[PDB]
């Protein structure tokens, strides 16, 4: 699919800059036809077939075209897609509250009910992308944006599609591969891939809101990975010593190594400590 190629800096004002990756930085821009505001992603092409720099334009349209078909809540919005010999920029709904990194930076550790809040939200994006086949496999604290970090309890909104897929024969065959500390065990196996990765992330997720901790984080790369394959945690009394005994059940049946045993989206949102290189 071939995107807009007027200059975008025709149509929007750039400032500030939110964000930044290995081959992509994001920028808050204004259109100046309705003068309202977005979050500019722009993505570097590869310069040859056989490159390592920049996005092979099969992986930016699979982000596209995911960014395209969604629209809920807690999900980010694309709103348009020019590009031009080097990138391709992506204008996306803009959150400016600030990434749940910083934000669990800035508080150390939460209580279960303002876990429970932000988890209820994650939870709810996460049951819009698996109801259309959709799997994430980036989900981590870096890529959940609260729309105002100023209010008892924010809302949030997924972001960072880069990784997703469809999901259309349960599971997909292709190294995908994201951040050691919030990769499922198939991930770091190289096995088939499917919805169930992203449930293995969000007990992460939830075991670093309750406690501040990572549970399998070691010293280097390969440790953590190891670490993960042998679903080698536990819930330390000095961080989990006034935690609930069923905040830790939550988490205990979505670190499952074996994918069909861990909890789906449907069963995590019945579970009685949510339910209301
Ligand atoms: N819609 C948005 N609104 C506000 N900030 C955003 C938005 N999207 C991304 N960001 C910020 O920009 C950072 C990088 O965006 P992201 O889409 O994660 O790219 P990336 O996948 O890291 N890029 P790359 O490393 O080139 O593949 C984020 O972690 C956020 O801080
Ligand atoms: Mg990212």
């Amino acid at each position: 699919t071939v995107f807009r190629q007027e200059n975008v800096d025709d149509y929007y004002d750039t400032g500030e800059e939110l964000g930044s990756g290995q081959f992509a930085v994001v920028k808050k821009c204004r259109e100046k036809s309705t003068g309202l505001q977005y979050a500019a992603k722009f993505i570097k092409k590869r310069r040859t077939k056989s490159s390592r720099r920049g996005v092979s334009r099969e992986d930016i349209e699979r982000e596209v075209s995911i960014l395209k078909e969604i629209q809920h809540p807690n999900v980010i919005t694309l709103h348009e897609v020019y590009e031009n010999k080097t990138d391709v920029i992506l204008i996306l709904e803009l959150v400016a509250g600030g990434e749940l990194f910083d934000f669990l930076a800035e508080k150390e550790s939460l209580t279960e009910e303002e876990a429970t809040e932000f988890l209820k939200q994650i939870l709810n994006g996460v049951y819009y992308l698996h109801s259309l086949q959709i799997a994430h496999f980036d989900l981590k604290p870096e890529n959940i944006m609260l729309l105002d970090r100023n209010v008892p309890k924010p809302r949030i909104k997924i972001i960072d599609f880069g990784l997703a897929h469809k999901i259309d024969f349960g599971n997909e065959f292709k190294n995908i591969f994201g951040t050691p500390e919030f990769v499922a065990p198939e991930i770091v196996n190289y096995e088939p891939l499917g919805l169930e990765a992203d449930m293995w992330s969000i007990g992460v997720i939830t075991y670093i809101l309750l406690s501040g901790a990572s549970p399998f984080l070691g010293d280097t790369k390969q440790e953590t990975l190891a670490n993960v394959s042998a679903v080698n945690y536990e819930f330390e009394d000095e961080y989990f010593s006034n935690t609930s005994a069923l905040a830790k059940d939550f988490i205990r049946r979505l670190l499952v190594k074996d994918p069909k045993k861990r909890m789906t989206i449907q069963d995590s949102l019945q579970h009685p400590w949510i339910k209301p290189f």
